[PDB]
């Protein structure tokens, strides 16, 4: 009952009420000596997203070099020789979604054409504000996560929902339709460690907006400090994240690990009657 | 701030608002041939509580054959020779609280002479109501289960809290001390996968009797039914249930897997601010 819509992804469609829904992390691993395109860097690329698509992945994630968790400096020229045949040949034998993780707006552009489905922003189209005109002009859901260059905070969740409203203002001045519309608080990003677990502690405010919301936690720095772990046992760490997130309401969840998250979404949905 | 009293379990204390405690379920590996105390299955069951102890449990467990999962027709002066030299074993060598499992008074009562500090009663007193009196002599705490010989429920959570409260009468009419009491929904007990789920999702109504609550789901069949996995496969599953009990405010878990369901607690109280 909650949404009245289904989340178009130009030829597949997202229902937002039967259960929460599992993007699939993939990060493309960069041939040395080409710029992309090569047989061994595309071919594990599927490869991944055959795997995540079996182990119950509803969405696959595609990154680039200057996306996270690398953040290099690569010009668009460049991240497009890359990024683009990954898109060709995922989007042509895993028949799923397919989001491209960028916030600059001619490397969205170019995917999408490419055969990308939704825009992942990591900038809330602060960065490139035309990535929102691309979204409007393709029609695609456009994710809007919460960033700022800086940790100053007056009141942490006020500060999140005006942030993330700014970025929801500068979507729809583009001509971006409410329903092509998701939010993502962030967690990682600009907070201390004690501010993640605070925006994870009251996730349920960022209901308000009305818009579905995307949570990406996995593997996560917060985590560690937490548990004092390493980046390769964060698991269980990841696995409250979910949990709290979809008791909070959350309608995706953003993973590495699809086999195991995909359970306890599952079990989640299951104990809160999604 | 929400209790204001520790847990006394004789020479071990627990704080009730610092983190959720973790129970490890030891059951004991029967040697055939003998009635008890032989060094192989004595051995087994402290090779076991160290494991346990070392994953982070914060209190052992510790079941006979009459009881879960087993149920098996034993009497006591057997259940006795069985139980008591695995409780004067491992309370000797690991220095935790030692809780037994058992609805049975004389059981009960050579399990605490044995060592045991903690009675756990799948029957909620109403089995063998000399129980209660055990622990009112011994000054133990003791964990009151829902459980029925039944299914009929005009309303679920009504008649839980109902059929506890009739749990705590007895205790309380026996001299237990409020202090000494903790309740435990009984999930997995006499309701059908539908009303696990609903006493999941309403979990946080148990917190008005004013009592810790324990919750115990680890590697039940309504997990089972949700996912469709047999009980090895089921640590995502009860890692949910876990999570979602404890964001409804329950004070300890009682589970087979230690290592991991004690880094999910950590994440969970980190982030609900515990
Ligand atoms: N390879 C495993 O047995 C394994 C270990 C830990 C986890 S984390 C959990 F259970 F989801 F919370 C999952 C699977």
């Amino acid at each position: 009952m909650k949404w009245d819509y289904d989340l178009r992804c130009g030829e597949y469609t997202l229902n937002l009420n039967e259960k929460t829904l599992i993007m699939g992390i993939l990060n493309v691993t960069p041939d040395s000596f080409s710029d992309g395109g090569s047989y061994n860097e595309v071919d594990a690329a599927v490869r991944h997203a055959k795997e995540m698509r079996d182990e119950g992945a509803h969405i696959i994630d595609i990154g680039g070099e200057s996306t996270r968790p690398g953040f290099a400096k690569v010009s668009v020229e460049e991240e497009i020789k890359r990024v683009v045949p990954m898109i060709q040949a995922v989007s042509k034998e895993v028949k799923l979604p397919i989001s491209i993780d960028t916030y600059k707006a001619e490397v969205a552009k170019q995917a999408i054409e490419a055969g990308a489905h939704i825009i992942n922003d990591i900038w809330g189209a602060k960065a490139e504000p035309k990535i929102a005109e691309v979204a409007a002009h393709y029609d695609v859901p456009i994710i809007l996560m919460h960033n700022r260059d800086n940790m100053n905070y007056r009141n942490l969740m006020a500060d999140m929902i005006a942030d993330l409203y700014d970025s929801i203002k500068i979507a729809k001045d583009a001509g971006v339709r409410d329903e092509n519309i998701i939010l993502d608080p962030g967690i990682g990003f600009a907070k201390t460690p004690e501010q993640n677990l605070e925006a994870m502690r009251n996730l349920e405010q960022l209901n308000v907006l009305g818009y579905p919301v995307l949570l990406g936690t996995s593997r996560k720095s917060f985590i560690g400090h937490v548990l004092d772990l390493p980046v390769e046992e964060r698991l269980e760490g990841t696995g409250a994240t979910v949990c709290l997130g979809i008791e909070k309401g959350c309608e995706f969840v953003r993973v590495h690990d699809v086999k195991e998250m995909s359970r306890m979404a599952k079990m989640m949905d299951a104990m809160i009657g999604k």
